[PDB]
C-alpha cells in the first residue's frame, strides 16, 4: 500500500542503526502515523501476499480470551510459537486483557464488553479505548504488547479506530497489524450498525530488521495494486460469535508472498 | 507555534460537529501527529501567554505521585479545582498511576523510576513506557486520563517521547501538556547526561470546543514568535527531587494571553 511503501522507504532514509533485546540489529525511526479509509478499501498489503488465515484466527482467538495458542493450532495458526511455553501459555497477553482485565481487587473488566456498550450508548464519547498495557502484567507476559493500545471514534454515522504500536516490525508484524485492527474494526461496525471510518495506526519504535533488507528491497520494487474487499457473510448475535467462514476478501490479487526470517 | 497553529486550522477544516460529555459541544477530528525538535527551543506558545507558573507545579505534582489539590493551592494553581471532591482529592489520576501502578499480586510498580532505570542500563529498549491508563481504577478518578500513555526512545544521544492524548481541548489543555511533556523530556534528558531529542504529540479526538471559536480564530490571526529558551540550574540528586526554582524560561515574549471557559 502506498502509505505503508512511504513508511518502508523512510525508515531506509531515516532510520538510524539500533541493537535490540535481539542482537539482530534495526533500522528504526520514533513517531509516524498513518491513515486508512477502509471505504476505499480493505489495507490487505498487495505488494506481497497476506495470508489472512492466521490473521482471522488470531483475532477471533483475541476476542474470546484466549492466550493459550491450542485454538490457533486446531486451525494450523504458528505466528505465536516461538514465545509459548511447555503448556502452550503466553501469559495474560492480548486476550486476557481485552476480557479480563484484572483489577488491584482480583476481579476483572472486559473492555470489549465495555467498548461495544460505549458504542451503542455513548457513541461521542472521548473515552472508547480497549488497552493491553497492564503495567501489573507484563513481568507474566511472554512478551510485551506490541499493539499496547486503540480507541474508537464515532463521526457521521462512522467507525473510526487508532493503534498505538509502541514497537513494529514493519516487514513481518505490520501488514499483520494493519489488516487485524481493519478487521476488527468492520465487525465492530456491524455490531453496532455503523458504517467504517478509517483506521489510523501510529508508531512508536518503528523499525526494519537488519535481515530484512533484501526483502525490503524487493517489496519497494513492486507497485501497489488496488485494495480488497471485505466481504462479511453472516452477522452474528454478538462481537464474540464471529467464525472463520464469516470472513471473505474480494479482488484480492497481490504480488507473491515473500520469505523472510522472524526475530526471537 | 507553527505546529500548533497548523494542528488549530486542521481541526477547524476537517472538525465534525460532536456532543461531549461536558455538555458543551464540540468540532473535533480524530488522530493527528506533530513533532517538536526540543533544540529548537522550548514548546510554549507563543500566540497568547500561558502560565508556565502552573504547568512546571503541575508536573512537580504529578512526579511526587500526588493527587490532591492542597499543593497546588499552596502554589496558587488552581487549574484542577473543578474536578476535586470537598476533601480536594481528584482519586488516582496521573500522579498515582505514574509512581505506583497497583498490581493485581499486591505490588505497586513506579513507572517513573522504571524508565530512568530502562534509559540507564537499556536506551534501545522499545518498552520505556509510562502508562496512566490503568483500566482497573479509571471510574475511582476525577476523569479519565487525557494525556493517557508515553513512550521515551534513545538515538544519536538525544532523548525523544511520544505522548498519546486520547482526548485533547485544543485550546485550553493542549499548550499546557505540550510544555508540560517537553519540560520532562528536559528534566529525565539531563537526569541521564542526555540530549534533548523531539517530543512527538499524537491525538486521538482533537478538539475544539464551541466556546473556543472566538479566541482560536484571535489566536490564528497571530504570527508565533521565536521559541523562548529553558535553562535548568541544578542536577538534583534524582528525578523527584527538582524544585520550582530550578527552572529559568529565558526570551518568552508571547502575544497577549486570551481567556477561555474551561468545560467541567
Ligand atoms: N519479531 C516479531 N515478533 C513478534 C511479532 C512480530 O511482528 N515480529 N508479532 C507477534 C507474532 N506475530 C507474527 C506475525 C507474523 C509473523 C510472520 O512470520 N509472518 C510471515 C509468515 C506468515 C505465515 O505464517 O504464513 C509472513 O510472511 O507474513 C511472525 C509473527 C509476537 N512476536
Ligand atoms: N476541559 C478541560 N478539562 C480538563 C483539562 C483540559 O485541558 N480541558 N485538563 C485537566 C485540567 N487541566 C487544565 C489546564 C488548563 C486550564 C485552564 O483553564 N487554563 C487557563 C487558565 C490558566 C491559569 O489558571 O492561569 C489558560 O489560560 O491557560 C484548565 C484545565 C483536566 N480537565
Ligand atoms: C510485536 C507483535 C506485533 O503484533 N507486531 C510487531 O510489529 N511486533 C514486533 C515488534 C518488534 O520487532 C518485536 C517485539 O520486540 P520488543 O518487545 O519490542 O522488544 O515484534
Ligand atoms: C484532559 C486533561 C489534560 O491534561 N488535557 C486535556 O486536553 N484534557 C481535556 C480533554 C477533554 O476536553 C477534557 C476531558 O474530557 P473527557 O474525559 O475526554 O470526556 O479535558
Amino acid at each position: 500500500m502506498k502509505q505503508y511503501l512511504e513508511l518502508m522507504q523512510k525508515v531506509l532514509d531515516e532510520g538510524t542503526q539500533k541493537n535490540d533485546r535481539t542482537g539482530t540489529g534495526t533500522l528504526s525511526i520514533f513517531g509516524h502515523q498513518m491513515r486508512f479509509n477502509l471505504q476505499d478499501g480493505f489495507p490487505l498489503v498487495t505488494t506481497k501476499r497476506c495470508h489472512l488465515r492466521s490473521i482471522i484466527h488470531e483475532l477471533l482467538w483475541f476476542l474470546q480470551g484466549d492466550t493459550n495458542i491450542a485454538y490457533l493450532h486446531e486451525n494450523n495458526v504458528t505466528i505465536w510459537d516461538e514465545w509459548a511455553d511447555e503448556n502452550g501459555d503466553l501469559g495474560p497477553v492480548y486476550g486476557k486483557q481485552w476480557r479480563a482485565w484484572p483489577t488491584p481487587d482480583g476481579r476483572h473488566i472486559d473492555q470489549i464488553t465495555t467498548v461495544l456498550n460505549q458504542l451503542k450508548n455513548d457513541p461521542d464519547s472521548r473515552r472508547i479505548i480497549v488497552s493491553a498495557w497492564n503495567v501489573g502484567e507484563l513481568d507474566k507476559m511472554a512478551l510485551a504488547p506490541c499493539h499496547a493500545f486503540f480507541q474508537f471514534y464515532v463521526a457521521d454515522g462512522k467507525l473510526s479506530c487508532q493503534l498505538y504500536q509502541r514497537s513494529c516490525d514493519v516487514f513481518l508484524g505490520l501488514p499483520f497489524n494493519i489488516a487485524s485492527y481493519a478487521l476488527l474494526v468492520h465487525m465492530m461496525a456491524q455490531q453496532c450498525d455503523l458504517e467504517v471510518g478509517d483506521f489510523v495506526w501510529t508508531g512508536g519504535d518503528t523499525h526494519l530488521y537488519s535481515n530484512h533488507m533484501d526483502q525490503t528491497h524487493l517489496q519497494l520494487s513492486r507497485e501497489p495494486r488496488p485494495l480488497p474487499k471485505l466481504i462479511i457473510k453472516r452477522k452474528p448475535e454478538s462481537i464474540f460469535d464471529y467464525r472463520f467462514e464469516d470472513f471473505e476478501i474480494e479482488g484480492y490479487d497481490p504480488h507473491p508472498g515473500i520469505k523472510a526470517p522472524v526475530a526471537i
